[PDB]
């Protein structure tokens, strides 16, 4: 879920969670258009990773599930059930995404009136 979200992406990068909440065309709720920058495309990806768990079953904002920052890196698990290790597989791929990433700051709270209504396919 949400808290695991958060608790991952700062374990393993350099920046507040609140950095991504509104960013570029797919950093917060929904989203569509062309990612503006990397950070933008590491969004982009866990949209579609979290559609991709909704489709299997799964409540990717809500559900809890363990893991364990060892050296600013994510360990996922125990894992109860599959749904709890998808979850935790998004949360990671996106924490070690945006930890590779410069920040621009343009790019915090952008227009979505610039944000074209196509979207690359997942
Ligand atoms: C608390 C956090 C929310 C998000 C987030 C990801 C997305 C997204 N994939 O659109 N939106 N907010 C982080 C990277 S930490
Ligand atoms: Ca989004």
């Amino acid at each position: 879920g949400i808290l695991e979200l958060a608790g991952t992406v700062g374990c393993v990068g350099p920046r507040t969670p609140i950095a991504y909440m509104k960013y570029g065309c797919f950093c917060g709720l929904g989203g569509h258009g062309q990612p503006r920058d990397a950070i933008d495309w590491c969004c982009h990806g866990h949209d579609c990773c979290y559609t991709r768990a909704e489709e299997a079953g799964c409540s990717p904002k809500t559900e809890r599930y363990s893991w364990q920052c060892v050296n600013q890196s994510v360990l996922c698990g125990p894992a109860e059930n599959k749904c709890q290790e998808l979850l935790c597989k998004c949360d990671q791929e996106i924490a070690n995404c945006l930890a590779q990433t410069e920040y621009n700051l343009k790019y915090l709270f952008y227009p979505q009136f610039l944000c074209e209504p196509d979207s690359p396919k997942c």
